[PDB]
């Protein structure tokens, strides 16, 4: 089993690398959850000229207090513009000291528990995620979970 | 011999093709779930709608044709609901909700209610709605599954209709 | 159960009518794989074929493992297609020209078939056809595994 | 660019699932096809650029694919297949063949293959599944380019 961990972390290193060139992002990362749904910035692929927020923690209350139940049953986040959306002011003012203007966030399931989201950040200016871009991060979600299922 | 598509769809008799089907796909989650009603609530091109398919238990009044201006979903033009929110509230009364639409709730004799999106392509159709007017009703992970696996269902007749 | 029965009765009938097929049914495997069509809408042009009883060798053999992962069957004209002859022989009973069998999965079993025939003519099942017949069988699933 | 990114996907699904194989088989109009991509350990052939005129793809254009088909063989020595096929493969030096297909939208673009090639391998049900999803994405990778 040692080193599967260190596979894992190559591989889910790898594919937030490629995920980020392929949609052309500015960030791409995963946000890993704790028993408290409280998560970390677990990995990250993120363009020289910006922020690296690796192993940034955040407590958000959204997922705290609702443990993530929402984004089991398929609720996720596509934000063109964090100023246009109706967002809580602290949740937006967090977006905005991670340098993002657009956000695409999918659910990473361990069965029928949130293990974590798949995160794109468009930094440089608003984006409207395309159907097939969320459909595309959705499916690498997917490939994610698999992965971690099974190290 | 070669199945067409055309389906006798130049018919004035069709338009109420989508109707039909819809009413009884309400009347039978509303059987299966145990639900005192279960409607579609459509939307118009600025986010206010109407109950376009009921299916109701007759003890309760009829909802049917009642038009909504909901201020959230004018505001929002069911944006986050395109993404995949939704409603699932055991019991309305004790539910931290903005009072306008608490009332608009209790005028429908709602205790418990689950609503999912219905989706047409990329826009926001309208909502499937499952209510219990009887009492609250603390609705199941499999619940919420079932009804947003039937709005999908409902999306695509829709779309092909 | 009744309540089940009917959900299922309804959904075939309105199924067969939405997508225009001769057929529409379900197929529900017992323990050894062979079947049963337990639910069926048939326009009365067709033989019933309702509480026929299918001993499937493919389904036997397979206990329908790749069903589970994401094989269907989608054929526009069995007499075209290249098919174990017994199994042609079995849709030829059925008045079979064109199938599209999807998986209804109770957890991670394959609990049966929801199936589409045309009986008329040969019928190439468009993309969006295919997607929602399965998206149906996963509506039957959910409400399988809660009664 | 699609072949930088085709490249990286079959290296990191072959050291994930440690098979001395993973590669994509891009079919032509005919449904013959060529290994476009390969990600193989040193010590066995590159099948890279290999034509192949395949009986059952050329024949059915691959319709049993679009709807889901797929090869999972522990042990082409024991499998019943054609020895013609069953000669293919052992010119690979395979032993064991997962195959799931790859989509462009409704059409069959290709296949992505991991081969065991040092001895026999017992394919598990979420390997199917782990390919079976790399293929998805790999679709939607090829259709938007
Ligand atoms: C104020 C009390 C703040 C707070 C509470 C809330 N957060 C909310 C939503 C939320 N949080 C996340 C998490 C991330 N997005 C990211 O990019 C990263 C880093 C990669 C993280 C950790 C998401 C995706 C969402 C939206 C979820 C959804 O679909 O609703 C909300 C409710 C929504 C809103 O109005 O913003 C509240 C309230 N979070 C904080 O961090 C401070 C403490
Ligand atoms: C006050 C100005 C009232 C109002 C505005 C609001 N609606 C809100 C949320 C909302 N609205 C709906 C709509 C329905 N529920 C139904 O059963 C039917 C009919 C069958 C309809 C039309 C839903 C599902 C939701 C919940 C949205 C969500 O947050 O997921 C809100 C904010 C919600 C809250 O916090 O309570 C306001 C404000 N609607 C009115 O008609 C009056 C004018
Ligand atoms: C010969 C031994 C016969 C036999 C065996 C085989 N069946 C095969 C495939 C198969 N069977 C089914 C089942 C149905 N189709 C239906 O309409 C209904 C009723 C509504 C049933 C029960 C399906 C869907 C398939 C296709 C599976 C697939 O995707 O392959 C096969 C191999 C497939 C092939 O023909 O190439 C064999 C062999 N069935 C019999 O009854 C006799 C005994
Ligand atoms: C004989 C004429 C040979 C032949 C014909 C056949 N091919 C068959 C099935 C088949 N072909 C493939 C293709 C590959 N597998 C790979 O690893 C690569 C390269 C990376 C390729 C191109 C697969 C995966 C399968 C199995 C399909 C299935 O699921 O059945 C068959 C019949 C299959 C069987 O044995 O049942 C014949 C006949 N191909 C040749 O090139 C020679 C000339």
């Amino acid at each position: 089993a040692a080193g599967t961990m260190a596979n894992l972390d190559k591989m889910l290193n790898t594919t937030v690398t490629e995920v980020r060139k392929f949609l052309q992002a500015d960030r791409v990362c995963v946000f890993k959850f704790e028993e408290d749904y409280s998560g970390t910035v677990s990995h990250e692929a993120v363009d020289d000229r910006w922020i690296s927020i690796l192993k940034t923690q955040v407590q958000d209350r959204y997922f705290m207090e609702t443990r993530g139940e929402e984004y089991v049953h398929g609720r996720y986040q596509a934000i063109a513009d964090i100023y246009t959306a109706n967002l809580v002011e602290c949740y937006r003012d967090l977006l905005i000291e991670f340098q993002v203007r657009a956000i695409l966030a999918v659910p990473i399931l361990q069965g029928k528990k949130l293990w974590g989201l798949l995160v794109a950040h468009q930094l440089a200016g608003p984006r409207e995620w395309q159907t097939w871009e969320i459909d595309f991060l959705k499916q690498q979600a997917v490939v994610m979970g698999i992965a971690i299922q099974q190290s």
